[PDB]
């Protein structure tokens, strides 16, 4: 056994667990798949890399849908402030920039990367690149040993498990953690895809209707109900895109699974700013203005022209119509097609083209404080591997360089 601690994956949260355990004074070998680390890291935040957020701890939590209250014990110990400080300390300033979100003033996602391979070097942290694991080796409820695809047998007694989910495979990313979880006794949380476009075959999906067209600043709701707030949505060939669908469609996914439905509905609120009353006011005191006048002109502006259109005819009124030739029992449709508009959906894209893998290894089987197996002796779990997921804005990052650490200084700390 040359090695106190073995990490496997060089994401945010296996850096952050060699490092952790490294400060521990432990010999720490990190193995990688790839030729490079940090290869999903260098490519996030759009290049830049939202590290974190800065939020108060209860909203962040509440922006991890996924386990975010199983973070409460970690964050005691180290939070997005220290997340800050830390990079702060490495050279990497952040700055903060919309809805808390943390960004390296480099504007750069590299910086964050080789600060943590400068550090690691700093440490005296062995790295193998091009090293891809085949499994790991338990004997006793303990860990014995990992074990390389060419068949290389590496001792030790305390591995952390960092090697993501199953999403942008291109990065290493390949489910690869999920069955040496199993091994070592442990449930996977079903997987499902996050942040993709929602499928649709309703007709006017299929005939292009409303085909490229924006609403923006919208609801966007999940009927059972779960509602996506003030964001904007695109309608597509296949369905419906833009972040409104994005932070629907995990739900959606969900629900096709629990239920074995083909479709469930959603629904759209073009207008979350005025309510029904408001709107149908609105209408006729316009529809009075210009009676004489057609009404696909009297009533333009309250939504875009194609969607506008689209809804006259679902209603059956004549956009040609005199405004004082519409019956009141038709505006009153309109106006609920404006504010709670139907659209049956039957899936989403896969899970190899999502933002974040929901689903993975069980965090009730997981040591809150400690990252460690309930199962297993010397087996530790970090970042997406577990069954932890967030909204966009910085959450996933936080929680893989949260975990990493806690996991990275229990490791190097048991194995002393
Ligand atoms: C396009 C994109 C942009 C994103 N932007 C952000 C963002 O701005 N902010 C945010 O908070 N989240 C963002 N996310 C999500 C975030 O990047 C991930 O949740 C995070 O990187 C997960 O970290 P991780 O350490 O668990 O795993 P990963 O970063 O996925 O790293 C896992 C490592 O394990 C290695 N590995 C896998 N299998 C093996 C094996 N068998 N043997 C050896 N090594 C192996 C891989 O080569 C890889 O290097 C983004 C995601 C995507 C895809
Ligand atoms: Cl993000």
């Amino acid at each position: 056994m040359h090695y106190d601690v073995i990490v496997i994956g060089g994401g945010p949260s296996g850096l952050m667990a060699a490092i952790g355990a490294a400060e521990e004074g432990a010999n720490v070998l990190l193995l990688d798949k790839g030729n490079k680390l940090g290869r999903k890291l260098a490519i996030s935040g759009g290049g830049r890399c939202n590290v974190t957020n800065r939020l108060p701890l209860d909203e962040i939590v509440k922006h991890i849908p996924g386990n975010g209250r199983f973070l409460y014990s970690a964050f005691s110990i180290f939070n997005n402030e220290d997340i800050i400080t830390f990079f702060e300390n490495l050279g990497v300033k952040l700055k903060e920039e919309d809805h808390g979100r943390m960004f390296p003033v480099s504007n750069k996602a590299q910086s964050v990367v080789d600060a943590l391979l400068t550090r690691l070097k700093d440490l005296g942290v062995k790295i193998r690149t091009n090293t891809p694991v085949e499994t790991i080796e338990y004997e006793n409820g303990q860990t014995k040993a990992v074990i390389l695809q060419t068949g290389e047998v590496l001792e030790t007694n305390h591995v952390v498990i960092a090697v993501g989910g199953k999403s942008v495979p291109q990065t290493g990313s390949t489910g690869d953690g999920y069955a040496w979880a199993e091994k070592a006794g442990h449930t996977i949380t079903e997987l499902f895809p996050t942040e993709v476009p929602i499928l649709s075959n309703e007709p006017f999906i299929r005939d292009r209707s409303l085909q490229g067209l924006a609403l923006r600043d919208i609801n966007l709701s999940v009927l059972n109900a779960i509602i996506s707030h003030k964001m904007d949505m695109l309608f597509t060939h296949f369905g419906l895109s833009g972040p409104a669908a994005l932070r629907c469609s995990q739900f959606v996914v969900k629900a096709l699974k629990k239920f074995k439905t083909n479709t469930i509905q959603m629904s759209i609120d073009a207008l979350p700013e005025e309510n029904s009353e408001q709107l149908f006011q609105r209408m006729l005191k316009q529809m009075k203005e210009d009676p004489k006048k057609g009404i696909k002109n009297v009533l333009k502006g309250y939504v875009p022209e194609r969607y506008f259109l689209f809804l006259l005819e679902k209603n059956e009124i004549d956009g040609s119509e005199q405004a004082g030739q519409v019956s009141h029992e038709k505006i009153r449709a309109l106006v609920k097609d404006f504010k709670e508009f139907t659209v049956n959906v039957n899936g989403t894209q896969s899970i190899e083209k999502a933002f974040v893998t929901g689903g993975g290894v069980s965090v009730k089987e997981i040591n809150p404080k400690e990252m460690s197996s309930k199962f297993t002796n010397g087996l530790y779990f970090c970042g997406e591997v577990l069954d932890i997921h967030g909204y966009t804005g910085g959450y996933n990052i936080t929680s893989a360089l949260v975990t990493g650490r806690i996991a990275g200084t229990t490791a190097g700390e048991n194995a002393k």
